[PDB]
RNA sequence: GUUCGCGAAGUAACCCUUCGUGGACAUUUGGUCAAUUUGAAACAAUACAGAGAUGAUCAGCAGUUCCCCUGCAUAAGGAUGAACCGUUUUACAAAGAGAUUU
C-alpha cells in the first residue's frame, strides 16, 4: 500500500499566507503578561 | 403650536376677545436588506456493498492535498476521517567492427 508515505517536502506557510481568515478566540492568545521588561541602563 | 412686537374690531377706557401681520423657537428619518417556485442549506429515502499494512483478525500515529466534518479549542474525535495504489523514453554521448552508397 501506498498511503504509507516518508515526507517528501514540508507544507508552506507560503500556501496560508494567501488563505483569508477566520475570526476564532483562541484561549492561549487571550491578553496575558500585557507588559514588557526592560533592562536597567 | 407657543411666545415677543405691531394694525384692527368689540368695550366709556383698561383687563380681556377675535381677525390680520412681522420676528423668535423647532429643521432632512430609513435601506448592503421587497412578500412562495427561477441565484442556490442539508439530511433522509431505495438499492448494492460491508474498513489499511493480512494466509487471518486488528490497535494505531503521521505526512502530502486548490476534501474537509464534529468540537470552545493550539485538545480530542470523525474507518489509521477521506483521497494516496495510476501513468511512466531524449542534458544521450564515446570507442570499434562488419556489412550498405558516390
Ligand atoms: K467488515
Ligand atoms: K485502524
Ligand atoms: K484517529
Amino acid at each position: 500500500t501506498t498511503s504509507h508515505r516518508p515526507q517528501l517536502e514540508a507544507r508552506s506557510g507560503a500556501k496560508a499566507a494567501a488563505y483569508t481568515p477566520t475570526g476564532i478566540e483562541h484561549a492561549r492568545l487571550l491578553p496575558g503578561h500585557t507588559t514588557l521588561k526592560y533592562r536597567k541602563f
